[PDB]
DNA sequence: CTGCAGGGTTTTTGTACAGCCAGACAGTGGAGTACTACCACTGTGTAAGACAGGCCAGATC
């Protein structure tokens, strides 16, 4: 199933890390 | 269908290495900063009526 997902605005940095890891990598690559 | 209970799910939340830059700390001697009282001194209240006594005008007899 899964937990009721995040609403942005509420967290500290490392949930944020794989929240965007793949886009930051696409950016690095660009 | 409700109730709770093993675990699932994905996701949190932080600890784990190790290197490293930033800016705070502390000094200074005083700079010139910034914020402080202090000083006399101000601006906005804004127009009518009531009441007493005179006394002359003029009606009434």
């Amino acid at each position: 199933g899964g937990r009721p997902r995040q609403h942005l605005l509420s967290l500290t940095r490392r949930a944020q890390k794989h929240r965007l890891r793949d886009l930051k990598n696409q950016v690095k690559t660009f």
